[PDB]
């Protein structure tokens, strides 16, 4: 049943991964060479937002299934199983750096599983990596990397790890190859309990897999954002149409809602990765140039539209932004359209009030950050802790985001706060028709303004 | 419940839509100007290949719930709900023609008496229910109503069922008082479908007649999007059905039309993503996405003909191709837009003689070939159809699979052994899977997955 594991790498990918394979009964050590990082998850701390992580951390921790250490040698002699999950910031460096140490000190058969997103062909250079390790040792030791690539959300990590859509392992066919297949088999069973839901291929293919997911993902949205700017010229209203293909059954209703981009730190260097390696090898991928071209082009939308509006010149004029994170339920502001948005307010002299329910602190760290060159703008940025309040003596209201808080607002405490009763909506929140009777100038993306908008 | 009911076109989306209309208690009158094909209909006869409508009729008509006539006051008076569904064939500019449609709703404004609403159901470009409108008032000033959008979803060769089992209903109509009297009549009308499950969508007419062009698109990008990372695999070395299971067993993307191939054909996909390409070129705005889709399927319908070209030489001079598959998609015998025209015209221009197979296409490819390639005879002279799959690969040098009609999933490699010069597959379809090939020593050239050890 319970196997050793070692995790390498204790980010987001790699905290989620080891507690919660910890949580069904396999015995975890998590390695990070960063002391601090350890030093703070030993002291029962999570440096990340994520629901239900502490808590299971907490009692993996207690239960003996669960180590945080900076000890490599200790790490690589704890688990047959090695989880690479180190980071790749804008560079394999790290990765292939844990597979030498893998290497170095290994004493019997490992399975090394390329967890983290790296490009297809990585599996190879590890195997490349630790061989030559091997060699230097003249040791008989055999191993086989396997690709398993994550398919979590920020934010509902725990969950969708818990309960997976699928389990994609990539592995050799060769000796090694099938007796690391019978190990990860092994290690995912309880989660093939009912429907089969591990899905195995060959590594390459399992590479791929993830560029292609969150491509196809990309895709959609910026599929459904052209439509939206059609629907304008057209009269037709998006969220119509979005219902109106979705409901075919080979289409589907998810990850076709308009808006003002697609933000994070997953889908948009994943398709310029894909862009990128692709163009290396001779293909320009047409498709996935233009969803890439789209959404650069419409997280300038919500600007855009307030430039029509109200002019060039915005000083003299302020703007309440509701929304800062680059999707709901994080404080991750990696590629937010928020921070494009405030960014091209300031620079034309708007004063800007923002609001974000958990996402404040980090918004005011990285746009501090992004207009460090121009202090003077910075003087017009404000943060406030209730949503309304944004609002005070506002030309209108900007949502960017959409989170739950704002569905529902109380319109009426709002309309004794801003100057005018405008709302530019970068994600279709509320009915046309109801702003209108509420006497509210609505500018949705993709769907007729309400009637004091037109 | 039952109402009186006018299908304007006696083609093919008109012929189920009244049919299977008729068929849960409506009485219908299909009216087309073509009294030879109003004819055949009359003399229990089909003029398309639409498996169970030729039954479906039969009871209708005996049931007295189902005409057909070439009658157009007749047709008028009868219908309180008048379908247009003509066609709306290209022209030498390639956009289609309205004339048909507007003929149709200019005769409704002539003739009618009372209220009527009158449906837009032909696939027709944003903005036509407001022409359609506009020359129904013409009609009406010189001597109420309202124009709605109702899009079909049919599948030729799947029509009846499609109809009679719909994944949605899209009604798309307007806002006032004639608009919400029109809405109600399109409920009572549908109410069989909505008996047990809600499937019907109300929106506005715009909204309608964009969701229609939307949707093919959509599907149209998942293909090209498959397509163009097939070609990637190769360069990677990777497996595009591998990764067609491991994106589509996302739920939010889903497993449906993603399968690689030789491209997409049809009379409805590159209509429906070239005329959004043109319209939105017409406001202003270039559709990246779209063009970029349509852009892959160009190239996508050379990929075959390149591999031969890449395994035999640019000179196809004494080579003999066998061709399985004809038809635009397995169950029908449409060659519009059909990859395999394409193929065909590319291998015969180098020379190379074929002999093609299809289970019920091969008149209609003969015939649209023959216009095609008009202009060599010497390369028609080199194209020959046989009744058997298996003839057709009689001293071929590679067989070529175009459409995946089941027939084809189960070959008698005993058979074709006894016929073929070099035992070498392209598939453009992905049948077979690439180790099974080299089992049976078979040259096995996919697209997007390595081949067998023989290619
Ligand atoms: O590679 C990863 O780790 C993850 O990347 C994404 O997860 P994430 O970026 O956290 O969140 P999404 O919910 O995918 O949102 C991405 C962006 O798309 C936007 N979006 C999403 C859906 C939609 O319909 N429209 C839309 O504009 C969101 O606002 C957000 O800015 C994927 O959804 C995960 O499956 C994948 O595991
Ligand atoms: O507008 C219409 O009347 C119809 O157009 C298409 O139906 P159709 O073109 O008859 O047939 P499809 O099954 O959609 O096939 C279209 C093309 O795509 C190709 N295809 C389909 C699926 C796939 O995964 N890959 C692929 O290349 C097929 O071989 C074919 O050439 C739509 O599927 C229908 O929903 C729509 O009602």
């Amino acid at each position: 049943g319970s196997m050793n594991l070692t995790i390498i790498g204790s980010g987001y990918v790699g905290l989620v991964t080891g507690a919660c394979l910890a949580d069904i009964g396999h015995d975890v050590f998590c390695l990070d060479v960063d002391q601090a990082k350890i030093d703070i998850l030993n002291n029962g701390g999570v440096p990340i937002h994520e629901p239900g992580l502490k808590e299971v951390i907490a009692r993996n921790r207690s239960a003996g299934r669960l180590r945080f250490s900076t000890d490599i040698e200790a790490a690589v002699a704890h688990g047959d199983v090695q989880f690479i999950a180190v980071g790749t910031p804008p560079d394999l460096q790290y990765v292939l750096a844990a597979a030498r140490n893998i290497g170095r000190y290994m004493t019997g058969f490992k399975v090394i599983v390329d967890k983290s997103t790296v490009p297809v062909g990585t599996a190879e250079r590890v195997r490349a990596a630790v061989a030559e390790e091997l060699a230097k040792r003249g040791g008989d030791q055999m191993f086989s990397v396997v690709s398993n690539p994550e398919f979590l959300k920020e934010g509902a990590a725990v969950d969708d790890f818990t309960r997976p859509d699928r389990i994609v392992i990539g592995c050799d066919d060769d000796v090694p190859g099938e007796r690391a297949r019978e190990l990860m088999k092994k290690l995912y069973a309880p989660f093939n309990r009912n429907h089969e839901r591990t899905l195995y291929m060959d590594v390459r293919s399992a590479e791929f897999t993830k560029y292609a997911a969150n491509a196809m993902l990309a895709t959609r949205i910026s599929f459904m954002n052209e439509l939206a700017n059609l629907a304008d010229r057209f009269g037709a209203d998006i969220e119509a149409v979005r219902r109106g293909i979705g409901s075919d059954p080979r289409i589907g209703y998810h990850f076709l809602y308009a808006g003002c981009g697609y933000g994070g730190s997953c889908f948009p260097k994943d398709v310029e990765a894909l862009i990128r390696t692709a163009d290396e090898h001779g293909q320009s991928l047409q498709i996935l140039k233009a969803v890439s071209s789209v959404n650069a082009t419409q997280k300038r939308v919500l600007a855009d539209k307030i430039v029509a509006r109200f002019g060039e010149d915005l000083t003299g004029r302020t703007f309440a932004i509701w929304g800062l994170a680059f999707k709901p339920n994080t404080d991750d502001m990696r590629e937010a359209p928020s921070r494009e948005l405030i960014a091209e307010l300031l620079s034309r002299g708007a004063r800007i009030a923002a609001y974000d329910p958990v996402a404040q602190e980090e918004a005011r760290r990285v746009i501090a950050l992004d207009l460090a060159d121009h202090p003077s703008w910075l003087e017009r940025l404000s943060f406030v802790d209730d949503e309304a309040q944004a609002a005070r003596d506002a030309d209108a209201l900007v949502i960017v985001t959409e989170w739950k808080i704002f569905k529902s607002p109380d319109f009426v405490a709002l309309g004794r706060l801003w100057k005018t009763p405008v709302i530019f909506d970068g994600r279709n929140l509320y009915e046309p028709e109801t702003m209108s009777e509420q006497g509210i100038e609505y500018h949705p993306i993709g769907r007729p303004g309400s009637r004091q908008a037109v």
